[PDB]
């Protein structure tokens, strides 16, 4: 059972209204789904539009926001808490221990180096929570493409590549979070 | 100036022999060059061939290893000196403080958390150290594929994405990196 997703996801909006589209649609599914939203509660971009809709249809949602970066990232007021914690490590440990599941929407190099990391400690075996990119348009695309190599090339072993999901439907890609395995 | 190098790389050798050869030209090149090579402590993949090509070199080699993976990826006996560290944080806050640059060898998940994690480390203003891609063939080609259209759909300003260098030769990777600049 999935009872809280953790969210990453652009500080920016994105160059066309797509990003927010599908920011409002996963916000909105989490939160009549009955999940708890887990993100890093700023107020600015796909991460303010994620926060929103999830509070907008009625959602719990916790925001996780090191000291350091409350007024650049703008900590959202109207969230059901927000935990401020000391620095980058801490915001994504805590993050970890409260979500069920991790989705990656469209974001830059914090979206991915969260990604990333949150991967790595499923690769190393402290925890056996699975990762979904929430696909936009092709967005996403040369990043599987390359992921995808890793495997060919033996740099990744197919059962770490098979904890990352995929699916451009919230409900489809949340049901294969929910369903997943070791 | 660079006087020392951080490289990180698979733990794997990868599936075809293009990737040690240019493990070994790296090595070879940072010894030739004066530099000290910073990396991951390991005896093995990657990690392993290009700590022996700059050891064989007779260039200096620092590795940096957490407790907690002395065993699993095997201490190198050979290097200057093998800092064992608490935990993974603090390996590679440890490569960053003694490192000039980055390089990203080919790799898997833990290659590319390290690349993303010291990217935003620059990004968010803790470092002004630049960053590189080795090219071997068309490895990363669909990453900087990705990374581009991260700039053109405005999730990463330019000045982010110029911090990453890229070269098939370490002979120009080397030089972009000493000459970057923010
Ligand atoms: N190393 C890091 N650890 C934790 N959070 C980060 C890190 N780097 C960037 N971030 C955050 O991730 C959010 C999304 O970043 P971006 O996808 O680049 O817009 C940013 O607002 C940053 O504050
Ligand atoms: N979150 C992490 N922090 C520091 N090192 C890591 C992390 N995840 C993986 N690594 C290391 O990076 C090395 C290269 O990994 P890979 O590219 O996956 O072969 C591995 O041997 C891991 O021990």
């Amino acid at each position: 059972t999935l009872r809280s997703v953790c969210v990453f996801c652009g500080a920016s909006p994105g160059a066309s209204p797509v990003y927010q589209e599908a920011a409002v649609a996963l916000g909105r599914h989490l939160a009549e789904r009955g999940l708890t939203l887990v993100y890093g509660g700023g107020a600015v971009g796909l991460m303010g539009t994620v926060a929103d809709a999830a509070l907008a249809a009625g959602g719990e949602v916790i925001g996780i926001i090191p000291q350091s970066l409350q007024e650049a990232e703008i900590g959202h007021k109207g969230l059901t808490r927000l935990e401020v914690v000391d620095g980058m490590h801490a915001r994504k440990a805590r993050m970890a221990e409260l979500a069920d599941a991790f989705i990656a929407l469209p974001g830059g190099l914090g979206t991915l180096e969260a990604l990333f990391e949150v991967w790595t400690w499923g690769q190393l075996g402290y925890h056996a929570k699975p990762l979904g990119l929430l696909e936009v348009n092709g967005f996403y695309d040369p990043l599987l493409t390359f992921l995808d190599h890793l495997v060919d090339e033996r740099f990744v072993r197919a059962e770490h590549r098979g904890m990352l999901q995929r699916g451009a439907s919230p409900e489809a890609l949340l049901d294969a979070l929910a369903a997943w395995t070791p």
